[PDB]
């Protein structure tokens, strides 16, 4: 059973020529057998011929197509963990963001025009930075020209990174008074404590410049929303989360120093987050919790929901690490059902629970067997 498509489909002859040379390609990784997938294979057929009349010029945006029943090498080589996925390619770079929006035309179509557009805040001030949103990161560039190859690789990395980070340019003499050393890269961390970092690179070498400024983008302690839940829940980790109100600042700052001193060592074991806790109040309830009692500090192994004892327990060494711990341990999972484990310095007897710890709720927000094949499980 085959859908016919008017869309290049890709195998391993055209594959690397193909994404190569397209600016933007956005590739379908279907299965024939796939509901999910003969559902968004007229959609995704439309979208196409909206966007190629929008962007029509040689390259600048393809639609293709990956049969990963006949190209199972391929489907491995881009790490398909199910069906349908939608790629987002740059030049032959796979973006780390899948398209997971709504399955529609217009959803779609949306979704590359917001992707074709510039990125970049030009600055016209040099005063704009002093009222720069420090809760954000920035990185900011300054230029002596917009038609030079510094800014056309700086413009690069803005397309890729645009959803990490904020990217902020400025030109001629607006920027000259930041430019005695010639054009110049800034990161400027959140927070007004943090020191800018500045680029020592060639800003005309692309790999080291992108590597520089990613470097910059990645956080150590994610942000979880909605629209990143389900790339989160792919990494396969489970989630060590701090749910705090977004105007209260200190807990992340003090949860973030935490993080960085005791749990180096669990870096590929759990996922360090933290949440805006009136946007996720349904996950809270998983662990009776409402904003009221945060800061609250929970793992989610994807079976269950643990709590930490209490916020300030975290300033305690060790006490962290030993929550990510015990959780590996099962030492959480048995001190649900039966409470605190007794030592002799430290036992009256607790209630026996028999029922099972509470259930996971970022479980939840995982790739749903109600809209994607799933290959993993
Ligand atoms: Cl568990």
């Amino acid at each position: 059973s085959h859908m016919a498509s008017e869309i290049t489909s890709l195998d391993t002859e055209n594959i690397d020529e193909i994404l190569n040379n397209a600016d933007v390609a956005l590739v379908n990784f279907y299965a024939d057998w796939c509901r999910f997938s003969q559902m968004l294979h007229p959609i995704f057929e439309e979208a196409s011929d909206v966007i190629k009349e929008e962007f029509p010029n040689e390259n600048q945006v393809v639609f293709a197509r990956v049969d990963c029943d006949q190209h199972s090498d391929i489907a491995q080589r881009y790490r398909i963990s199910k069906y349908p996925t939608l790629k987002l390619f740059r030049n032959g770079m796979m973006m780390k963001r899948e398209y997971r929006g709504q399955r529609s035309v217009k959803a779609l179509a949306d979704y590359i025009r917001q992707q074709k557009s510039d990125p970049i805040q030009e600055i016209r001030d040099l005063a704009e930075i002093t009222t720069l949103d420090r809760s954000k990161r920035n990185i900011i560039g300054y230029f002596e020209q917009k038609d030079s190859d510094n800014y056309r690789v700086f413009e690069r990395v803005a397309n890729i990174l645009h959803d990490d980070c904020a990217f902020l340019s400025a030109f001629g003499d607006v920027s000259k008074p930041e430019r005695y050393s010639g054009d110049n890269i800034i990161y400027k961390p959140p927070g007004h404590s943090a020191p800018d970092m500045v680029y020592l690179g060639a800003m005309t070498n692309f790999d080291v410049t992108y590597n520089w400024i990613q470097d910059k983008c990645v956080p150590l302690v994610r942000e979880i929303t909605f629209e990143n839940g389900e790339e989160l829940t792919e990494e396969g980790l489970p989630f060590l989360i701090l749910f705090h109100m977004k105007e209260d600042t200190e807990s992340l700052e003090i949860f973030q120093n935490e993080v960085a001193r005791q749990l180096i060592s669990e870096k590929g074991t759990i996922n360090f987050l933290h949440a805006d806790c009136d946007k996720f109040r349904h996950p809270l309830l998983h662990i009776q919790k409402t904003p009221a009692d945060c800061p609250v500090i929970a793992i989610d192994s994807f079976r269950h929901m643990y709590v930490f004892g209490d916020f300030k327990d975290v300033l305690i060494p060790g006490k962290l690490k030993q929550f990510v711990f015990d959780l590996h341990s099962g030492k959480l999972h048995r001190e649900f059902h039966h409470g605190p484990d007794p030592t002799d310095t430290a036992p009256e007897q607790a209630q026996d629970v028999a029922s099972s710890p509470p259930e996971s709720s970022f479980q939840k927000l995982a790739p749903s067997e109600y809209r994607y094949t799933l290959l993993r499980d």
